């Protein structure tokens, strides 16, 4: 599976899904768990690549403050340059599930 059960249940399309690995307060990207559902326009692609790293930092920052808790499932909605990102640990104590799509 390139997607995740949680990611397959998202509704908005197109979307970029990924399950990141949490080391301390650092989120690691794993391509084997990254996927695109639907399709982004040629214009959105480079744009999405620029906003992705910003969502990651936002999320790492939320794990430090506690807003995001590895032990408790709780979804958050983030924004950045016309894009939205839903992120949730699902209380996995090690993973952070995300979905990025146009607002």
């Amino acid at each position: 599976m390139s997607n995740t059960t949680w990611g397959l249940q998202r509704d908005i399309t197109p979307r970029l899904g990924a399950r990141l690995v949490q080391e301390g307060n650092q989120l690691h990207y794993l391509a084997d768990r990254a996927s695109i559902t639907g399709k982004f326009s040629d214009a959105e692609c480079p744009k999405l690549d620029v906003v992705f790293p910003h969502f990651i930092s936002q999320i790492e920052s939320m794990l430090t403050t506690g807003e995001l808790n590895p032990r408790h499932a709780q979804c958050v909605t983030l924004y950045h340059n016309g894009f939205t990102c839903e992120a949730d640990t699902l209380g996995s104590c090690g993973y952070v599930y995300i979905a990025v799509y146009p607002t």
